[PDB]
């Protein structure tokens, strides 16, 4: 009879949750002192005997096969994939290390000090039985406080693998001392130790490799992967049993991790719930073998105990702690010198940061039950159950003394101002809210007394001087505005979380560091993995280029696309944020100091930056065009669908669109970009005839498409060739196909690339040449004759005018700056603005007889080129320009030389 | 070994899950046939055999205990509450009838025709072994061309109660017939039958009240109450089972559908992950269960068969089917005199939509295994899985078929328009970005023809003559606008879900009829439940008013308040909707069509209807003040979090706020929100002098407050009392504390309410009264003299005038309908009109020397009184209006009598 304990138990470690928050200290240690309660009645009443008889004294083969495999899986689920990824040597070095230390030394202290018979053997289990630590506490007590979430990530994952090398060591010894009949020769002990090593995790990554491949086929099915994913677990945790009796966990902790790792084959939904249903049987197994090991150490471990045993706990509390501390402070130095070092606070930390979990207890309840009717078996369940019982509080109380002690558990002051910023506003806003509905004309009847008081909200936290506070309160402003460029560049969907989080991590570490601003030195650097060995494999295969190889060699091929495209993709990501975040600085710092070398310093480092980053990303597009287009590509379609959902939601919540037509197209959305996910990594890129038929200008008609293809000139130019000086006219009109161009003319300078049009303002006003034009590489070049051109626009009259589209796109693209320089508030992006700029439409001066009225319907109006006269005022305006809304009545002259254009922002 | 077969098994059904989608027929008869195929081979090669011996042939106490709760609670879990509790009389009387008369029909049609030896018990179990109905494949089937979901709802529930008669049947014929030994005398059977009836129902809802209020304390924890759940619901089942043999199934489903009804107290991400929990675990076992009895029938059951007894299934399947058609043939006019009468269609579909799923077989499969090595066992098997074999693909394919050629699988005219408007926007929307992004200086290297080609959507579902025409089509829109203004209302926060629902049905079973619109009398009989029995027993209990009663007490009275409080709250927002809405139509058709009369009538019912319900709400509100206070607060408490949530989510939208702190602030608001949701049922009603000190303009100092107690008059009158008449100066100024008053004056009429002041134009600027005041009940009134106001008024001069106050809100009172009346466009709602205006600021003169100049900031701008006289343009402006964007130089003059007053809307 079992029930009432299950029962019992699940229902203490119910109350133990609830009640049990406020304390500092974890609750498990609460379950532990009832089961000892419980211990002592059993030990009174034969009643309460009777029934835990059946738990107290469960079979050594179910607790090791069970309780075991689900919590080191437990510990390798929540983890997250990239960032242990990020520091994967250093920290298994570290742990393996640190448990091959602790082991031995606590072996030759157990010989040194414990004066028993104790062998070599049982040295070493008592030292591996207590080396292993489960610090969930540890994460749940610095989900707030552990700003560094590096930091969590590096405690788990140490934790984990000591975790798997006290289970290997445990086992191993286990089997070589209570079987003897074993025999035990290094001639098949080395080779059992390479099977545990490779075999297991090879045959892991196998069987996760096949899954994920199996279930990359399914599509909008959340019930189907559920079953095939935890039948794939259980099938590798059965036959890693029967392969070797230690290789089932680590191929287990294995495909958890590959399984973790993947996230576009699985559907969030399903991963959400996978991850509540292990932690669910986790935290039933742990509550469960805390009570269980509570009741045993009670019952029959306490009667057994001697003073002078009583006192050496204490001493071996203070070897742990003490070995621990030294071997992280002697390891210091060496990762320092490597690359990965740390400091105080981290060392400090990690020394005080060990809690001896679940699996310590775990291993004593098995070796004290193998153990029989010995005192040995006693002695090793007391001796953890000590050491729990002391660390799990001890340890906790001080660390939460000594992260509020330190500098861990600070709030920097920006973070400050924030919060009552941010409650300023929320305050400001329910009150305007309910001034405006105490003035309805049917809810006047409700006591505002509790409705004011219940809805209220708190803040949850609650000379040369001169010259350098000034530059000070600069650079922090420019980094913030930075940041919350960034942020809002994210939330557009424009840059991936990956590329944000890394470009927050520069950012506050070059405001970390005294005057220093973002280093494109580590940008670059940070995109330079491309040279790299995986592309050297690749030239060996492709110069390589029994009879089963040859469907070998394609499958690698895309493999190794794959695992460089990813990467080029990232670093492709991050120029394009920085470049743009870097512009939208550059237009809003303008007007926020006064002091001109400072913005000379300002200017000369961000167009440095600039240039430097639009120049080595434009050279790393030349070296190879495939995973460039293909990048591009995935850009334009994942914008796309972006705001064609966006669409979707605002139709829905305008009411025109009903909720289950909204949701049936956000599904077909959605597996839009499932099958987006899934894409060719490369793509050979077009010809030069589709980049002819992809500009602007010559779209959604073949009659101009041809007619250009009629004239139109291929020109090819070499390094260091100039092409075209100031001081003369519009010859013709250039168009880049290939290779980098550097344009440079009377203090900007910047670089083209493929795609751009050269000298479109010079063939519509006959403008002189403005602009010096040199190459970095190799070019060719599509040249049209300025004659042909002006045949062409006088020949063609139709309303869709190509003389309409191209004063058009340069408007807006001479536009863009006006308006993001003086009327740029904050919340603006240049998305924004060219969304906004591009709803609008140009208007002609035939209709309007010369005479145009400004109304407040149109948001804003600007002038390209041309004098726009004023009657009442009487005015002048020059060019370009954009209209104050002071004058409303704007006359029109007729001049030979030139025609006036005007651009205006209509409403919806 | 077993693990072979179950790991096939959920392979199989993972294929033929996902590769048998496009056929109609329903995956499951594909996984019968493939078990038949391992049935031959397990009858050919004994290692099949060997490794199929041990699933196959199972003990019929674990299918029985197991495989049979399971099933049955998997369809009571999913179910809607509210759907099966609106109509829980009709289907239960007709399951339970249904089965009764198909029992006892099959049994006499097995005496007639099967010419065996069989007696009576026998054929009640042929009978009621195939009466137990799981068609989950319907309701898949209907999930989208069911647009009728009461239909859905029926065809469940009386599946669920033909499911547990039937199990209860089978139970107990099979312990009366296969252990004999066992008494059969009706002196305990009746005991037996009523304990089966009551006792277990009874438990299930004890301990799902204990179990709802044991979760009700425990606030923002994810992990302990899903523990809790499943072990309250396992316990049951055990206690069930101990109990009786039958009754188990009934008080867990019981147990399933009170848990499923309570919402408040679950967090829904619990709610979510126990559902998808038990749908794969009643997926698994059906999967198992279908696979099992293929192999079982396959091996034995067919080689004992004869073709008489092929040919008997015909006949039955044919009598079964006349037999369900009939028995609904012939209640439905018994259900029509009751009032919850059907149609052709739904008898029609009742007829034919019922499909035996898997009770059935595995009835069958415990009815073959105790029958041993007899005949009888074979032939239930084999009739059995005949029967389902062959309606499971029949009735399917009949459905469907009679499904496309009937009017169910039909779309209305306006949804075609629909879908096209939302195309059109989605490809227009599609088409600008694209044109923005193609002017991009950094993307413009993608291969565009593939970019356009994977992003495409396309739409899923592709005289009295004159007057009559006219008048329908303006029915038609006047519905439309009042469909979309509760989706509107719904979507901003002030309207409950389930009242959005009766609106929306009472629009569209208006629409359907002709030419009536949307009735008073139906929706006052909605809200007349009030006068439910229950108010009866409380009005008994609280006149009555052996130790322990006297907790008893309280709760009751507690429980009867909830009870009533629900009711009354759902009739209150029904009433405020209705009423909001018919306002927004009202104001929205004043220009959409140009006939005389229709306009007349168009007016005259919605004003009509606009009065009866307004006076008819009043009323309610005057019978109990407890229960409309506690509704407004609740809804005041409501929409105030609501808009905080908004503004939170604006502020990260902005970039100003981290994702961290606006989670902390989010998950603080939904804590508010929850211990709202626990709020007590009613309140006491504010003392009059708290009404008093809740007015607009006597807030926030208590200084005015003092000053005003110290002169205002109490008056009383009663019914038939005129307090003023037309014709007069402004006495003084009225304030309602009790009653409901009724003013009209010249055309429009209407009823005030408490907490609404009467006359506060005539006070400001001394006009005649216009309002003829009446009562029509008892009434307490505040006057205060207009000489004491006009002194008051002189005394203060601060910066917060009480002058400007009021001026403000008679400005915005009567400057709502003047926005809402001509600027409203589509997608503007009280709510965001009322915000907008309170947003701006009141301006005065004297700064301005009585000259003002319109700017482009300011959006709109009114005169209240005065005159706003113009230069250039030389035009008087009459009082009130709204100026048009025409003038933007406004001068002002000097009057002793009248001096003018602006009102004004700026930017943020
Ligand atoms: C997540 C979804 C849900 C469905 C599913 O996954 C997907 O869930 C999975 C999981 O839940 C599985 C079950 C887990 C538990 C399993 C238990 C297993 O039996 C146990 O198998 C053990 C294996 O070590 C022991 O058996 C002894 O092992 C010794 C070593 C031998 O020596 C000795 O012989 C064996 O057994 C000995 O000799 C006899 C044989 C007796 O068992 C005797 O006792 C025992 O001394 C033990 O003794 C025995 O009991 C049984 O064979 C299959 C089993 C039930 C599994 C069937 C398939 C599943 C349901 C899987 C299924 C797909
Ligand atoms: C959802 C969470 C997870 C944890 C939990 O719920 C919360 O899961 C619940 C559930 O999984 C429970 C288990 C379900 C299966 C149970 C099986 C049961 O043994 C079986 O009990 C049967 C009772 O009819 C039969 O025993 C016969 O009983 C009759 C006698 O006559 C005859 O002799 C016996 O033969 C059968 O013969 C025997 O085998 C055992 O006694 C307890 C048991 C294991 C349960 C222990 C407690 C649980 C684990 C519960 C636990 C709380
Ligand atoms: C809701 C209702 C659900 C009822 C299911 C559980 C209730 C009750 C379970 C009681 C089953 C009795 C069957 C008789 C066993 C027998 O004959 O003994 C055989 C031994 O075989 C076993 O002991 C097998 C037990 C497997 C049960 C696994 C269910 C897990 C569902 C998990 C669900 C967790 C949440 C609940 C040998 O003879």
């Amino acid at each position: 009879k079992v029930i009432v304990f299950i029962s019992g138990s699940c229902l203490f470690g119910a109350i133990s949750r609830s009640l049990f928050k406020k304390l500092p200290i974890p609750y498990t240690v609460v379950l532990l002192i009832l089961g000892a309660i419980l211990g002592v009645v059993a030990s009174n009443v034969p009643l309460v005997e009777e029934h835990t008889r059946d738990v107290a004294h469960m079979d050594p083969h179910v607790l090791l096969q069970i309780f075991l495999p689900v919590l080191i899986f437990e510990s390798a689920f929540a983890m997250d994939v990239h960032t242990f990824m990020r520091s994967f040597s250093q920290v298994c070095i570290l742990a393996l290390f640190g448990l091959v230390v602790a082991s031995v030394l606590t072996a030759v202290l157990a010989m040194n000090l414990f004066n028993y018979n104790w062998n070599f053997s049982e040295a070493m289990m008592f030292g591996a039985i207590m080396s292993a630590t489960d610090p969930v506490a540890v994460v749940a007590l610095l989900k707030d406080l552990g700003a560094s979430k590096q930091l969590g990530t590096i405690i788990e994952g140490e934790s984990l693998l000591n975790d798997g090398c006290a289970i290997v060591i445990f086992n191993v010894f286990m089997k070589m001392v209570f079987f003897p009949q074993l025999t035990s020769t290094v001639g098949q002990n080395v080779l059992y130790f390479l099977q545990v090593a490779v075999a297991g995790p090879l045959w892991g990554y196998a069987v996760a490799k096949v899954t994920v491949f199996f279930l990359s086929h399914i599509f909008n099915d959340a019930l189907v992967e559920i079953t095939i994913t935890l039948a794939a677990t259980y099938l590798t945790y059965y036959i890693g049993d029967i392969w070797l009796e230690v290789s089932g966990v680590l191929a287990v902790v294995v495909l958890g991790l590959i399984v973790n790792a993947e996230k576009t084959s699985i559907s969030p939904e399903v991963e959400v719930f996978l991850h509540r249903f292990w932690e669910m049987l986790a935290y039933l197994a742990n509550t469960l073998i805390f009570m269980m090991v509570g009741v045993v150490v009670t019952q029959k471990a306490l009667v057994a105990v001697d003073k002078m045993d009583w006192f050496y706990l204490i001493i071996l509390y203070l070897a742990i702690t003490i070995i621990r501390g030294m071997v992280i402070s002697l390891f210091s130095p060496i990762l320092s010198r490597i690359g990965y070092g740390l400091t105080w606070r981290n060392a400090v930390i990690m020394t005080w940061g060990g809690l001896r979990g679940a699996v310590g207890l775990a291993l004593a309840l098995v070796v004290e039950n193998l153990a029989g009717n010995d005192v040995i078996g006693s002695k090793f369940l007391f001796h953890t159950a000590g050491i729990v019982v002391l660390t799990l509080v001890i340890n906790a109380t001080t660390i939460q003394t000594l992260l509020r002690i330190l500098g861990m558990s600070d709030i920097s002051i920006p973070k400050r101002l924030a919060m009552a910023g941010a409650v300023r506003r929320i305050h400001e806003g329910q009150n305007r809210t309910l001034n405006m509905l105490k003035s309805d004309r049917f809810l006047a009847d409700a006591d505002w007394d509790i409705a004011t008081a219940a809805c209220e909200i708190s803040d949850p936290y609650s000379s040369p001087r001169e010259f350098a506070d000034m530059m000070e309160e600069a650079r922090l402003r420019m980094l913030k505005a930075e940041k919350i460029s960034y942020w809002k560049q994210f939330e557009h969907g424009m840059l991936a979380r990956e590329a944000l989080r890394l470009l927050v991590q520069h950012a506050e570490v070059a405001a970390d560091e005294k005057d220093q601003f973002i280093l494109v030195d580590d940008l670059k650097k940070s995109w330079q993995i491309k040279g790299i060995y995986p592309w050297l494999k690749r030239k060996l295969e492709d110069l390589i280029s029994l009879r089963l190889t040859k469907a070998l060699i394609p499958k690698l091929i895309l493999v190794v696309n794959g695992k460089i495209n990813n990467q080029l993709s990232l670093g492709y990501d991050v120029g394009k944020g920085y470049i743009i975040g870097e512009e939208e600085v550059g237009k809003i710092i303008d007007r926020m100091v006064d002091n001109k070398k400072i913005l000379r310093e300002l200017k000369h480092i961000s167009e440095t930056g600039r240039l430097q980053v639009v120049k080595e990303l434009g050279l790393l597009q030349r070296e190879h065009p495939g995973i460039a287009v293909s990048v591009k590509t995935r850009q334009a379609i994942r914008t796309i669908l972006n705001h064609s959902r966006e669409t979707i939601h605002e139709l829905q919540g305008a009411g025109l669109l009903d909720e289950m037509e909204a949701h049936k197209l956000e599904l077909t959305v959605e597996i839009k970009m499932k099958r987006l996910m899934n894409a060719p990594s490369s793509i050979p890129p077009p010809p030069p005839e589709n980049l002819l038929k992809n500009v602007s200008w010559l779209a959604g008609d073949m009659k101009l498409i041809d007619f250009i293809k009629a004239r139109a000139s291929l020109l090819h130019f070499d390094y260091g060739e100039v092409i075209v000086r100031e001081g003369d006219e519009s010859d013709g009109l250039f168009l880049i196909v290939s290779g980098l161009v550097k344009l440079y003319g009377k203090v900007f300078e910047d670089y083209l690339t493929v795609g751009n049009v050269i000298g479109e303002m010079g063939v519509l006003t006959k403008k002189p040449r403005n602009a010096t034009v040199t190459c970095e590489t190799t070019v060719q070049v599509y040249f049209i004759t300025a004659e042909d051109m002006n045949i062409a626009i006088d020949t063609f009259t139709l309303y869709p005018s190509l003389e309409y589209r191209l004063w058009r796109v340069v408007a807006i693209r001479i536009a863009t700056p006006l308006i993001m320089e003086q009327m740029a508030f904050q919340g603006w992006t240049q998305e924004k603005v060219k969304l906004h700029l591009e709803r609008g439409y140009l208007v002609d001066l035939a209709e309007s007889h010369f005479q145009f009225n400004i109304d407040a319907t149109l948001e804003d109006v600007i002038l390209i080129n041309g004098t726009a006269y004023n009657a009442h005022t009487r005015e002048e305006i020059r060019s370009p320009c954009l209209i104050s809304r002071t004058v409303h009545k704007l006359t029109f002259q007729y001049t030979a030389t030139e025609e006036p254009r005007l651009f205006v922002v209509r409403n919806a």
